[PDB]
């Protein structure tokens, strides 16, 4: 299979992790080094089973030589410094699991300029620069902070190619719920859209149970996570998947502070959930988030409907936004989203007919990536669109507060004056 592999196989015998009712091997597949059933494993059949002696998470790095330099430190940062650490150690617990470990990954984090402009105008691009920009920081500040001063604990250089490698080694391998664990047996099980029942975690060892009945040849997979957009495995991960469920775009609303009744707003959000900025996830083919369309009418509000913001509707202004508030209202909301769909649709360089026409043919893993990311994308912007595009034609449906005020007035009620002259 590979020299660097089998050995790491063999590390894992003399140690008590792999013995015989470990019904699984090491192979290459398609998504790099996959676990691969010996024989026949059924559903939540155990797996594999690495003792804590193991890890690779906060405790065993405050238990290392470094431990004390890293003691205020923010966990994934203290790991960071503990990977690149242990990665030079000939001497290292881990010495063989290192030589297994991929340099990179598709993740965006890794990718070129030229790669990058496949993804122009797309979220998920100024995303990963973000992300980029503040792992370098964080990172420059703990070689200045913690690895030039203890110049006897770390030898050698630190480059951030390191350091997004641990980065990348981090999001792309540890496990989440359980807190920032990695396990060097469990990290070579790969993602399927197979799986969709997401548990696997159980526990000293860390003990891995098959979400489903793999035959013998078969690769055994588990479910990362089931409410991650594509923008997010793209990034966490170097994938994504076909699903056009799994395509998300997400708003930002906010109350400016230059808006003349910025205080009345804010104390409107903040009583009902939401703060001065709010961020909403819209999926393809899922109903709006509740909350955007009551705070974009709270953003829009205006002179005319400010009435709503006295202390007589401070219990009921809530209700209010979510059954509407005026034709003026929505209709400067419905423009404003629209436009800022139609104004970043503009932004990207290729027609979703032409993704779709690239995705016909084969592509590497890279641009494969940007082409479906930057397609959902589109998708996820027309249909918020469309969606307001239906709002602005029935804009006249909808019961606004003054028309609702007047529904019980009562006009055609009694002739009241015979009962008022009786007394
Ligand atoms: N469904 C998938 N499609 C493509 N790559 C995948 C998939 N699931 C996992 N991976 C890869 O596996 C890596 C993360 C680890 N969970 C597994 C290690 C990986 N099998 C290796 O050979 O090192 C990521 O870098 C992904 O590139
Ligand atoms: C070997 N990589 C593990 C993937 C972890 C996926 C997710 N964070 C979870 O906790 O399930």
């Amino acid at each position: 299979l590979s020299p660097a592999v089998q050995t790491f196989w063999k590390w894992l015998q003399e140690e008590g992790v792999i013995t015989a009712k470990t019904p699984v091997k090491a192979s290459v597949v398609t998504e790099g080094l996959g676990l691969v059933a010996l024989k026949d494993i059924s559903r939540n059949d155990v797996i594999l089973q690495v003792p804590k002696r193991l890890w690779i998470n906060p405790d065993a790095v405050a238990a290392s030589e470094i431990g004390r330099v890293c003691s205020e430190l923010k966990p994934w940062l203290s790991v960071i410094l503990f990977l690149i650490r242990e990665r030079s150690r000939e001497d290292s617990v881990w010495k063989h699991y290192f030589g297994i470990l991929p340099q990179e990954t598709d993740s965006t984090i890794y990718w070129s300029e030229e790669e990058l402009q496949e993804l122009q105008g797309s979220q998920l691009l100024k995303t990963t620069v973000s992300v980029k920009e503040y792992v370098k920081n964080e990172c420059l500040k703990l070689e200045q902070e913690i690895i030039l001063p203890n110049k006897r604990l770390f030898p050698d250089p630190v480059t951030l190619d390191d350091f997004f490698w641990a980065f990348g080694i981090l999001r792309s391998r540890a496990f989440s719920r359980l807190n920032l664990v990695v396990v060097p047996m469990a990290d070579l099980i790969n993602h399927s859209a197979g799986v969709t029942t997401e548990d696997h975690a159980y526990e000293y060892l860390f003990s891995l149970k098959s979400p489903l009945s793999v035959k013998a040849g078969e690769q055994v997979y588990i479910q990362y996570d089931l409410n991650k957009s594509n923008a997010e495995l793209a990034l966490d991960y170097g994938f994504i998947e076909p699903n056009e469920n799994r395509h998300a775009y997400t708003l930002t609303l906010e109350i400016s502070e230059s808006d003349p009744f910025f205080d009345d707003k804010l104390d409107v959000a903040e009583s009902n959930g939401f703060a001065q900025t709010a961020y909403f996830d819209i999926f393809y083919n899922r109903t709006l988030p509740p909350g955007l369309l009551p705070y974009l009418r709270l953003v829009a509000l205006g002179g005319t409907d400010a009435f709503l913001l006295e202390s007589l509707f401070r219990d009921t202004i809530w209700g209010h936004l979510e059954l509407s508030v005026s034709r003026d209202n929505e209709e400067l909301l419905c423009k404003a989203v629209r436009e800022a769909c139609k104004s970043a649709l503009a932004g990207y360089h290729t027609t979703i007919e032409q993704d779709r026409e690239l995705k016909e043919g084969n592509l590497d893993s890279r641009l494969a990536i940007a082409v479906g990311i930057r397609e959902g994308e589109k998708m996820v912007l027309q249909q918020i669109d469309g969606i307001f595009e239906q709002k602005e034609l029935e804009l006249d449906q909808l019961e606004y507060y003054q028309e609702r005020r007047l529904k019980d007035l009562g006009l055609c009620g009694e002739n009241g004056d015979i009962l008022e002259n009786l007394y």
